[PDB]
């Protein structure tokens, strides 16, 4: 029996398994086997630790280039958009007053706990800290940063001459997170189950995870949401630097997939793909809280 392997980001969960779903029943005896992590590791399962997949699909589409071409990869195909929110449920302290205007605030309180993923492994991981200092100008509260993360990590940042900031991210086992304040995972959804029950009453995550959860959420705005091309220019105001040197900078976020080029099952991976892009992946990308590109 022919098996595809599909590596790809912790948001794409959800959406990827009615896509496993669809191909299977439209080629029988085919087995599509998921793999999930955060879009960074996942690359680096392929580049680095020698393992072999068919399709990879990352929440960060410039990864594929940064990563992977031209060793493991030759191209890149931009399939859908997502955005950064901060989900919450009913029984999360002060959810009740959480909103776009004071959020930040009741972060601040020193009784709410917060989760966000390994900014070295995945992307919703680096984009919460991105989301929290493009906060500090359109806020206007030059703390905010300082106050939530910088305060309680190993991370740490510096001014670039263009103005431009630099999040420096330690060694994963340095990132050494005040756990009063924050709770840590390798991949944003590992942190689901943490919101579910309470053990966190915040979380830094896609829109598109929290309605599949059915998770409340504050709605951050779009000028350091990462949600809208519109604005481009003020997200590239933030960089973060991986423990291993690679830099990757506040873009709108856009996912993006490729099959690599020591695919065992290349011919396979080409009609996934083409599901995936055309009408019918669209579709469940859309019904499952994703825009289009
Ligand atoms: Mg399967
Ligand atoms: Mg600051």
């Amino acid at each position: 029996g022919e098996v595809l392997t599909v590596f790809h980001a912790g948001s794409l969960s959800v959406p990827f398994e009615e896509l496993e779903a669809e191909f299977e029943a439209q080629h029988p005896g085919v087995d599509v086997q998921r793999e999930a992590a955060g879009s960074a590791q996942s690359v680096r399962k392929i580049t680095e630790l020698g393992k072999k997949a068919d399709v990879l699909a990352s929440a960060d589409y410039a990864l594929i280039p940064s990563l992977m071409v031209p060793e493991y990869a030759d191209w890149y195909a931009a399939f859908a958009r997502n955005q950064m929110i901060l989900a919450y449920t009913n029984e999360s302290k002060y959810g009740d007053e959480i909103n776009t205007d004071n959020w930040y605030e009741i972060l601040r309180r020193p009784d709410v706990r917060y989760g966000f993923s390994n900014p070295n492994d995945d992307p919703a991981g680096y984009r919460s800290q991105m989301v929290t200092q493009l906060a500090e100008s359109y806020y206007n509260d030059d703390m905010i940063y300082d106050d939530l993360m910088l305060a309680n990590t190993g991370m740490t940042l510096t001014t670039e001459e263009n103005g431009t900031a630099l999040i420096h991210v330690p060694a994963s086992e340095e990132i050494s997170p005040n756990t009063s304040k924050i709770m840590l995972r390798s991949m944003e959804v590992e942190l689901s189950s943490a919101l579910e029950t309470g053990e966190i009453d915040y979380l830094y995550i896609y829109r598109s995870v929290a309605e599949q959860h059915g998770f409340e959420y504050v709605a951050l705005p779009p000028a350091i949401d990462l949600s809208s091309l519109e604005y481009a220019d003020n997200y590239s105001k933030v960089q973060v630097e991986m423990v291993n040197g690679e830099v990757v900078t506040g873009s709108p976020i856009v996912y993006g997939v490729t099959i690599p080029n020591n695919a065992e099952n290349s011919e396979l991976a080409t009609e996934f793909v083409a599901l995936l892009l055309g009408e019918t992946g669209q579709q469940i990308f859309i019904e499952n809280g994703q825009p289009p590109i």
